[PDB]
């Protein structure tokens, strides 16, 4: 007894195993793919993961809760701690099960991803650029500028910008006839066609890089999160008319619509990608490459 590797497998390896490598990872905030919920009274989580939001986005922060969840102090509040669950939860738990990497993923206090700001890069952009963050796998958007600061792994999933408009009360029913970037009403506003889209996102930079004349409006019709966005365009005082946003994101909110009013139309434009983000000098990206890879070939992420 205490020798044996199957009777002494009880908090450790089976046998002088090594065990998962301590990587931080980081998520967003957004519903569709992480919901987040209250915790029971055990502190556990059955379904989702135990994820932790700190309300900041403070490198010591992070690495103080790092630090307490590896040990056995259990110093998290009960507040604090998060379910997540969704897509992203299961790709990691699938990415861990098939690299058997550590799974441990948190909260990012911002919430968003993270545009060009005060010179610098903020959201998700600031925490690999820091050091901190080791890998980005989440909902990402590959935007024109931000992938050339950090090394994008290969996209699982092909997404694309699609316009999310409502339907307009008119026999038949009309709505935003809109054919994309290059349709002329998108550029100016039609009739005070008033524009929105997610604060510190891919597609906020890129339309201030490249056209920053129409902006103005984006930028002081800042949305707190895409649910949040959701909930305001679905409520009767109709505030905003654009929500230009990715195709994979809106798609859950259009399904779940029980107005039947929101829903993605227009050709698949501005393929965006969801990218890793990754910093340079790790040999894990041919790993987590070829795991997306065979994901792709055999299916199981569809």
């Amino acid at each position: 007894s205490g020798i044996w590797p199957e009777q002494a497998q009880r908090h450790k390896t089976h046998f002088q195993h090594p065990n998962k490598l301590h990587l931080r990872v980081v998520t967003l905030i957004e519903h569709p793919f992480v919901f987040t919920r209250e915790v029971d009274d055990e502190g556990l989580c059955p379904a989702g993961q135990l994820c932790l939001d700190p309300m900041t986005n403070d490198s010591s922060m992070l690495d103080r809760l790092f630090s307490s969840l590896h040990s056995s102090n259990d110093t998290v509040p009960i507040k604090f701690k998060k379910c997540c669950y969704g897509y992203c939860i299961d790709l990691l738990e699938q990415l861990a099960e098939d690299m058997n990497f550590d799974f441990d993923l948190y909260i990012v206090g911002d919430g968003k991803y993270g545009a060009w700001k005060n010179g610098h890069w903020t959201g998700l952009v600031g925490d690999l650029l820091s050091g901190t963050a080791n890998m980005a796998v989440t909902s990402f958007s590959i935007n024109t500028a931000r992938s050339q600061v950090i090394d994008f792994t290969s996209p699982f999933f092909s997404t694309s910008l699609g316009i999310l408009v409502r339907t307009r009360d008119t026999g038949e029913k009309i709505y935003e006839e809109l054919s994309g970037i290059h349709d002329p009403k998108l550029h100016h506003p039609s009739q005070g066609f008033r524009f929105g889209t997610v604060r510190e996102s891919s597609a906020e930079d890129y339309v201030r890089q490249s056209f920053p004349e129409m902006h103005e409006y984006m930028r002081r019709y800042n949305v707190p999160a895409t649910p949040d966005g959701v909930q305001y365009l679905k409520n009767d005082p109709e505030k905003l008319d654009a929500f230009i946003m990715d195709k994979a994101l809106l798609d859950y909110e259009v399904s779940i619509d029980a107005d039947c009013k929101l829903l993605t139309v227009g050709k698949p434009f501005a393929i965006e990608g969801y990218g890793i983000g990754l910093p340079p000098n790790s040999p894990l990206t041919s790993n987590i490459s070829e795991l997306i890879s065979q994901y792709k070939s055999h299916g199981f992420m569809d």
